[PDB]
This record gives structure tokens, sequence and C-alpha cells, in this order.
């Protein structure tokens, strides 16, 4: 990542920005493993496992909130849906096959992003 990712403050046109990129991966037809929190009843050991879960919906509310100050950070809770997935799931799983498709998806579209902050 570069000099304007991890430095720059997201502004508010930054912020109409990133709830357009949010929406898209919402949108997408492999995302529905990840649009709400895991429910326990499906995997009972899952919070025993996973340290730091996270999902498009605490996404979703963190945007809204204006949690995040720089681009990284929204970055980061991003990958850990990813990342959390492949590392619970096995790797012929179609859970894993989500995250592996949407994350090529998140990063055609955080690319987008990127271009589009200084002109
Ligand atoms: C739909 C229920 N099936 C499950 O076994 N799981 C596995 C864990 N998981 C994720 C997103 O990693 C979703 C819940």
């Amino acid at each position: 990542e570069d000099a304007m990712t991890v430095l720059t403050p997201l502004t508010e046109k930054d912020y109409e920005g990133l709830k357009r990129v949010l929406r898209s991966l919402q949108a997408h037809k492999m995302a529905w493993p990840f649009l709400e929190p895991v429910d326990p009843n499906d995997a009972p050991d899952y919070y025993g496992v996973i340290k730091e879960p996270m999902d498009l919906a605490t996404m979703e509310e963190r945007v809204q909130r204006r949690y995040y100050e720089k681009l990284t950070e929204f970055v980061a809770d991003m990958t850990k849906i990813f990342d959390n997935c492949r590392y619970y799931n096995p790797s012929d799983s179609p859970f894993y096959q989500c995250a592996e498709v949407l994350e090529s998806f998140f990063v055609q579209k955080l690319k987008g992003f990127k271009a589009s902050r200084s002109h």
C-alpha cells in the first residue's frame, strides 16, 4: 500500500466512494455467506477458533458511523472477512470458493476507488 492509502485521512467524498464499494459486494451473487455475522447454531465452535470475526453488516454499521479514519483500516476489516473464512473452512468447501471470488472482485473495485480519489 502506497503513500496515500496509509496516510491520507478519509474525506466526505472518499466516504461516498466507500459506500458504493460496500454496496457492490453486498449485491454480488457470491456474497451470501458474508452478509451477516456467522450464526453459531450453524457452526457451534466457530467463535472459539476465530478470534476477530467480521462480516459486511458490521462493516456497513462502521461506514455509517464514520469509524474508519484511513483507507488501510477499511481494507483491513474487509481482508479479515476473507482470511477468517479460508482459515476456518477447508480448501474444497463452497465457503472457501466464495472467499476466492469475492476477494478478487473487491480488489477490482478497490483499484477503481484509489484511481478516483485525486482527480
Ligand atoms: C451456513 C452454515 N454453514 C456452515 O457450516 N458455516 C461455516 C462457517 N461459515 C463461514 C462464513 O465461514 C458459515 C457457516
